[PDB]
């Protein structure tokens, strides 16, 4: 998986957040809105069945947008809180201050966390160690692999793909100042090195679907989702998270 954002001067649209899902081609994805009981409605990229289902990615009615990565560079052995965020936080300065909780206790994982204000790169390591980052007026980008080798009890493996993967989204967004949903877009669906090192992978692992989000200040939020279930055709989701939106019933909106 290769997740990616932009924040400040550096979007046009305001504050992005993108996330391409790799995996083996072998379950079914959906976006599902939830009402849940006690916290904020939200948007899922739930993994409907599979090895490991649940949600892979979201954003709630506050405008606040998480996207997650799996840490691979360290053994299944030392291998939720994706939905917390999602229905009890609405704001990266909500999530900064019980961080050192919410994350405390939260098992290995690279998160990307995004709203109007700005992105959050949280990297959670063995056992409660963890580092945050926060930019506001430039880029952010991480794929399986941790930044901050501090955060683990050993050296970690790195794959090949989440090495040339990082190299990639990292060289083509150091190329202009600025940035747009449509070019992420583009940037989702590049096959360069291969089928297995590409952003746009269909080898060992297929991208399974594109996330991209534009959170602009004080108006309604925009989600773009291309869902590549294995055996189904292409189907591509486009919504304005406004109060209509969040109004309407829980239900899965991607496939129809």
């Amino acid at each position: 998986c290769t997740l990616w954002g932009a924040a400040g001067t550096a979007s046009m649209e305001g504050s992005l957040l993108a996330k391409n899902r790799d995996w083996k081609p072998d379950h079914a994805q959906s976006l599902r809105l939830l009402h849940p009981e006690h916290g904020y409605a939200y948007l899922g990229l739930y993994a409907d069945n599979g090895s490991e289902p649940g949600i892979k990615a979201g954003v709630n009615q506050k405008g606040l947008a998480v996207v997650a990565a799996e840490a691979s560079s360290l053994p299944r052995a030392l291998r939720g809180v994706l939905t917390r965020l999602l229905r009890d936080y609405g704001s990266l300065d909500e999530v900064a201050s019980a961080a050192d909780k919410l994350f405390a206790q939260a098992r290995p994982v690279f998160l990307l966390l995004a709203d109007a204000g700005g992105l959050m790169q949280v990297e959670i390591g063995q056992h409660g160690r963890y580092r945050l980052i926060r930019q506001q007026s430039g880029t952010l980008a991480h794929t399986n692999h941790y930044a901050d080798t501090s955060l683990l009890d050993g050296a970690q493996t790195i794959g090949p793909s989440s090495q040339a993967r990082l190299e990639r989204i990292r060289f083509l967004l150091d190329q202009h100042p600025a940035h747009t949903l449509s070019e992420f877009e583009r940037l989702s669906r590049d096959r360069h090195d291969g089928p297995d090192n590409s952003l746009w992978r269909s080898g060992r692992e297929h991208t399974l679907a594109g996330w991209r989000i534009a959170l602009p200040a004080g108006a309604p939020p925009r989600l773009q989702l291309t869902l590549a279930n294995p055996g189904r055709a292409e189907r591509d989701g486009d919504y304005a998270l406004d109060s209509a939106f969040w109004a309407q019933p829980a239900r899965t909106l991607l496939p129809k």
